[PDB]
């Protein structure tokens, strides 16, 4: 299924080349304008565990989860996979845990040691 697909044709998009987040760009964007650190991005997005169980959803929330690119304000594959996305594009995006939650997880959803999928739509980024 998806996450099978993203962890064997994903791009590794880590400066490090550490295959720590792996990514595939699903409905192409506008454009050639990706977000910069600190602007405000508004996202869709649900996450899946390895276990395939479906851990959150903003879609489910009927609105949009924003924050401040490149803060820390997520976990890092967040800051990472985000900052490579154009307006209105969704990409699939695979975060081992030393990009997410480590060896601590979060109680109560994520356990240790959690390879994390998510899919994530890019709806705008405006700088404040
Ligand atoms: C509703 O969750 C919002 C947010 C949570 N976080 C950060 C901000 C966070 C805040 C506090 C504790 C754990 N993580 C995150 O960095 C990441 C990436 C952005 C989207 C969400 N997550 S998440 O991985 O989907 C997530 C993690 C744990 C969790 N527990 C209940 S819903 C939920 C969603």
């Amino acid at each position: 299924g998806a996450p099978a697909t993203v962890t064997e044709q994903g791009e590794d998009i880590t400066s490090k080349k550490d295959r720590g987040v792996l990514k595939i760009v699903k409905r192409v964007g506008n454009g050639e304008e990706t977000p910069m650190i600190g602007d405000k991005v508004y996202v869709h997005y649900k996450g899946k565990l390895s276990n395939g169980k479906k851990f959150d959803s903003s879609h489910d929330r009927n609105e949009p989860f924003v924050f401040s690119l490149g803060k820390g304000q997520v976990i890092k594959a967040w800051d990472i996979g985000v900052a490579t996305m154009k307006k209105g594009e969704i990409c699939h995006l695979l975060c081992k845990p030393e990009y997410a939650y480590g060896s601590a997880g979060s109680l109560p959803k994520i356990p240790s040691n959690a390879t994390l999928f998510f899919e994530i739509e890019l709806l705008d980024f405006k700088g404040e």
